[PDB]
């Protein structure tokens, strides 16, 4: 239930990314903007409190609303992961600020985890603090923020959020499969990248939006079903992806499940490695969010209520992976009935099953 106001504000802002990078990659995570902003929550007051409890569609401080997000942040980091997945949170403000009374052991009772206290003055040290905790907490796959160039001894805050993924499938794609074939970039023009080859019964539908866009619909389960992908591919070009981001949303995905069935199919899907780092100012303001960036207008006097605080940076940066698995004389397989060949642009979900939270999301126009 928390996942899914959680998940969907994660979209909202991905709507929002997407439409400013018309044609480019982008690959992002809902939960991860969720997770962080949820946090921010608590340190706002005001106007600026209001904004993002009603882009959002809960308070943090309500009952069950902080535990809840706990629980899942546990759950995602259990044992069944297998350093799949890496995340991390955290806010930077500047050290020596009159907080207020209660307010760290308050935070770290809802989240455990604390306000990073930085003295911004001595700025190079500052960014390799910001640069280490992501390193640090991304198990090394994510080591640097190029917005972090941005902070001076003029930053009083300083929000983050990083994501790598690489997950191992239920069933691997064959590594003899893979091969060099043709990408239809939106561009009109084309290159060749490596593709994978499975043939299997995969849960499949076809879907259509409301305003008459086709699209077919793939599930891809990861090892135990913990997790799926979910793959979004246009039946011919010309179908934007947009006409489906625009109404995306957790309920949507349910929807697709619940009419999926599991049919032969061959399918070929491009290998891609992916880097995306999204500066969130544009896009929360877009939501509504908007006093939070103004140095006047901002109120973050839950946590401090002396100096005049506001947001200077706020970012998310996403790697994510997906090739045959988590690591010939002969190519053979099962003959299919149908293949799907997803040899132009498309968009990805990673779903966590057990509550249907959007971990990860993406348009891909060219691996």
């Amino acid at each position: 239930y928390v996942a899914h106001l959680a998940s969907d504000f994660g979209v909202r802002v991905f709507q929002q990314v997407a439409q400013a990078s018309k044609d480019r990659n982008v690959v992002f995570s809902p939960y991860g903007v969720a997770s962080v902003l949820a946090m921010l929550q608590l340190t706002t007051g005001g106007e600026t409190q209001q904004q993002i409890q009603a882009a959002m569609g809960f308070k943090i401080d309500d009952k069950g609303m902080a535990p809840a997000l706990r629980h899942l942040y546990k759950e995602l980091m259990g044992p069944w992961n297998k350093d799949e997945i890496s995340t991390t949170d955290a806010i930077f403000v500047q050290r020596d600020l009159k907080l207020v009374q209660g307010f760290m052991p308050h935070f770290f009772r809802l989240f455990r985890s604390t306000v990073k206290q930085v003295d911004f003055s001595e700025v190079e040290r500052a960014r390799f603090i910001i640069n280490d905790w992501v390193k640090t907490h991304t198990k090394g796959m994510i080591s640097h923020l190029l917005g972090t160039g941005a902070v001076d001894q003029l930053t009083r805050l300083v929000l983050v959020n990083a994501l790598y993924f690489n997950g191992q499938w239920k069933t691997p794609f064959p590594d003899s499969s893979t091969h060099r074939r043709l990408f239809h970039k939106s561009d009109g023009s084309t290159v060749s990248v490596p593709m994978m080859a499975q043939t299997n019964k995969f849960n499949y539908t076809e879907f259509t939006t409301p305003d008459g866009h086709y699209y077919d619909i793939l599930e891809l389960p990861y090892h135990g079903d913990t997790l799926s992908m979910f793959i979004a591919a246009p039946y011919e070009k010309e179908v934007p992806l947009s006409a489906l981001t625009n109404i995306l949303s957790a309920q949507l995905i349910s929807h697709w499940k619940g009419n999926m069935t599991r049919l032969p199919r061959l399918l070929v899907l491009p290998k891609f490695s992916l880097e995306t780092e999204v500066d969130l100012r544009k896009p929360l303001e877009n939501l509504g969010m908007t006093d939070m960036f103004r140095q006047f207008q901002a109120d973050f006097t839950s946590l401090s209520d002396q100096e005049p605080l506001h947001v200077a940076l706020a970012l998310q940066k996403v790697k994510i992976e997906v090739n045959e698995s988590g690591t010939a004389v002969i190519v053979s397989a099962r003959m299919a009935p149908e293949e799907i060949i997803i040899d132009r642009p498309f968009l990805f979900v990673v779903r966590h099953n057990p509550t249907g939270t959007v971990l990860f999301m993406g348009q891909v126009m060219e691996p």
